[PDB]
Order: C-alpha cells, then sequence, then structure tokens
DNA sequence: GCCGGTCGACGGGC
DNA sequence: GCCCGTCGACCGGC
C-alpha cells in the first residue's frame, strides 16, 4: 500500500470538501498530484502499457506484457478490445474495469476503489466469484506479493445544494477476516461491505489469505445452493403438486 | 391488451426517427401513447400518485394498500410501507429505475404493464423481470385467482446508428403472457433476470393465463433445483483443492 | 444496522 | 448469437 503512508494526507484534504460520485475524481486529482509517477485509472494503466512496447501487437502478445496471470486476469481486457486496440483506438474509462485507480511501483500494484456514501446500504466491493478466481491463481503462481485490492471511503452530508465530505475510511481486503466477506448472491454474487467497519485485524500473509478466503467462499456457496432450495423450490411445490 | 391494437401506429410513428444513448426512444413512446391514450397511460409513480391523489381521505401505507383491491397486483407496482406511508400532495412519488414497469397503461380495472427495450443490431439480450419476483406473482396470481388483472408486455426499439445520431429501423411487440414459459432463460447471477430479446420471444402459448403461471412455476422451480446443483460444479468443484 | 432482492448496462467467451 | 458473469445503483423488510 502507497496509499497507507499517506492517508493521514488523504483525510484532511477530503474532510471538508464540497459538491457523491464526484468525489472520486477528487481522491484521483489529489493521488495524480501528489503520487504521480505511480497513479493511474486503469484504462490509463493499460494504454501507457501497450504505448510502451508498440512491438507488442495483437492480444496473446500483449496478454504476455503483464507476466502475471493474476493481474491479466484483474486488469486486462478481453481479447479482441486488447487486439484493436492502437493509438488510434486507445482505452477509456469503462465501470466494468475491476478498479477505480491504480497505483504501482517497483512490481507492486495497489488496486484502490472509491466508495461513496451518506451514512447507508453496503456497497458492492468485488464479484465473490471473481475473487476466488483471483486468489486460486494468486496460489498457483504464488503470487503473494503482487498486489493489494484497498479501498477508501468518502463519507458525505447533505448542505443546502451542496454535499460536504464529513470523513473518509479506508480499509485493505487482505487485512480483513475472509470469513466475516458478506456475499449477496442474487446481486452478481458481489461481496458487500462499508469500508468504515471492515475487519482489518487478519494476521496472516496473502497466501493464508487466499487459502481462508477459497474456504469461505466454497462454504458460502455450498450454503447458497442450500438456501435456494429452501426459498425458491420449497415454497412454489405446492404449486405443481 | 391497449396498444396491441395501436401498434402499427406505434411502429408507423417510430421507425425513421432520429435521435442525437437509444433510451431517448422511450421517451417517444411515452409522448406518443400520453397524447393518444391519454387517460390510460401512466408510468407507475404517476399512477400511484394519482391513485393516492383521487382518495385524499385514504391515509396510511395499510388503508393505502387496500386501494389496490388485488394481492397481486399490490406486489408489483406499490412502493412499499414508509413510502407508502410518508406520501403526501408535498411529498410525491418520483421515478426510481428499479421499479416494475416502464409504462403502465390502465382501463376499466386491467393493467398492462409495458416495458420498452432499445438496442442496435446482435446485441446483449436484456434484463426483463426477476425470475423470483415472476414466480412470486404467479404464486399470488393463483392464490387470490387472479387471472384476467394484468399483462406484462414489451415494445423494443430497433436503431442503426447513422453519423451522430441514432435512427429507428424497426420495432417489436410481444407478450410474456403468451411465451412458453419453459423457454424463458434465467440468468442467476445477474439479479435472478431472465433475459430475452423481445423481437425472439415466441408468442405461440396457448392456455389459461393459470396455466402459464403454473407453467411458469414449474420453469422456475426446475431452474433452481439445477441452479443450486450447478454452483457445486461451478463454485465448489474447481476449488476444493486450495482447500489447505 | 443486517440481509438480500431488483432494475440497468455492459463485457466477453465461444 | 447464446451464455452468463461483473460493476452500478437501489429498495425495503425486519
Ligand atoms: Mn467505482
Amino acid at each position: 500500500s502507497f496509499i497507507k503512508p499517506i492517508y493521514q494526507d488523504i483525510n484532511s484534504i477530503l474532510i471538508g470538501q464540497k459538491v457523491g460520485e464526484p468525489f472520486e475524481k477528487l481522491v484521483y486529482k489529489f493521488l495524480k498530484e501528489n503520487l504521480s509517477d505511480l497513479t493511474f485509472k486503469q484504462y490509463e494503466y493499460l494504454n501507457d502499457l501497450f504505448m510502451k512496447n508498440p512491438a507488442i501487437i495483437g492480444h496473446e502478445a500483449r496478454y504476455k506484457l503483464f507476466n502475471s496471470p493474476t493481474l491479466l486476469f484483474l486488469l486486462s481486457r478481453g481479447k479482441a478490445a486488447t487486439e484493436n486496440w492502437s493509438i488510434e483506438n486507445l482505452f477509456e474509462e469503462k465501470q466494468n474495469d475491476t478498479a477505480d485507480i491504480l497505483l504501482v511501483k517497483d512490481q507492486f500494484y495497489e488496486l484502490l476503489d472509491v466508495k461513496t456514501r451518506n451514512i447507508a446500504q453496503a456497497p458492492a466491493i468485488i464479484s465473490a466469484y471473481k475473487l476466488a478466481q483471483t486468489c486460486a491463481k494468486m496460489i498457483d503462481n504464488k503470487e503473494f506479493d503482487l498486489f493489494d485490492i484497498n479501498y477508501l471511503e468518502v463519507d458525505w452530508e447533505l448542505n443546502g445544494e451542496d454535499l460536504v465530505c464529513v470523513s473518509t475510511s479506508f480499509a485493505e481486503l487482505f487485512k480483513s477476516e475472509p470469513s466475516e466477506l458478506y456475499i449477496n448472491w442474487a446481486a452478481a454474487m458481489q461481496i458487500q461491505f462499508h469500508v468504515r467497519d471492515l475487519d482489518q485485524g487478519f494476521n496472516g500473509t496473502r497466501e493464508e489469505w487466499a487459502k481462508s478466503y477459497l474456504k469461505h467462499f466454497v462454504t458460502q456457496a455450498e450454503q447458497r445452493a442450500i438456501s435456494m432450495i429452501d426459498k425458491f423450490v420449497k415454497p412454489f411445490k405446492k404449486y405443481i403438486l
């Protein structure tokens, strides 16, 4: 995390700003103004990577520029989009992209999401399944010291016509207890939580985090299958008889 | 249906119209219907505001819920205790993008819920209704024998890009209750949404609406059982090896 | 709050 | 095209 060591600073600049989505642009702005050389939006990182490798043409070749199957899986775009890419056909911000912001330096990747809220309902974080896949690849490729998925919550309060930042929170996914992670299966299998109160006491490595998270996903997967029978089958059986 | 009879007209008018998202086409259908079927044509929050406004005596969520005279229709169109509780002429409903129906058409205690879909040409099949929402609707239709009360219909607006602007090329009309229920594709991960292309929706179901409900509920259940099972191969089987 | 279902829009494999 | 995940934004019952 390149953000933790300057989170003091980020908090204080964010506290008192006024406009809740417009808030993440102020996080980007600040980070770009202060960590310029390592601050990227995801489509921007991809553009930079590919521009800097003009000889690397076509999807299969460019897929090799990541030299990480986990990072190829989290950060890369699809075969065709990676094929059709050129200096005249650059990538553009897409919501479907994994990270709000990318911070990279000395081969380390900090995937960062900004979450904005008033004072209610837990946002989508990542597909529980997409995470399981991330973990599997981590473990398979022993990529335990490559990336973090961290979060920044901007808490705002209404004010006339303005919205004002009351406070900020920061959390690191790999510092959380995997089993405390709420999975909303129906809602695109999205892990949901508020950054402000995501547990931060996990005392293992990313390897132990990945194993522990796979245990949780597998567990909940089993639990959902069972829950589906109780919720979606049993009650409706009486109408077929 | 109140638009089935006038569809060649909505089709007449829409085809050939330019727009400089694809969504503003929904805007043109609403304008057309509001003008040619003024009293029937709503938008779920309009009807909601309307139903309550013309009943100033009826106050609070329970009393207002009675206004619907239909468990099944309540389910579809209602806004929940607090929203219904704090509704007034100084706190009217506004359209939410997670309401049931884009457009509501109503005459003589009959309801036509109309969704508008818009598209290019070989696009993703869009969300229709939560398979589970529909499962509850059907059950409610049956528990309460409400088989002649509402239809769920769709209008598809096909556009092609023409330089800066989009030009309506064709349109489609289809009825959910005329589709063969067992053909309805349920995308479980994506909010349990049944997805289909309106244009391709088959319309050869011949039976009571009851038979459609019973037949839908057969599909939903079969599909649910299959999904739960498939979670084991999709989400358990591949990750077991990682358990230490 | 916690839980979890709903509508939208889109990617992206084959 | 079909299949079906992934990210947004949201509701609304306890
Ligand atoms: Mn975001």
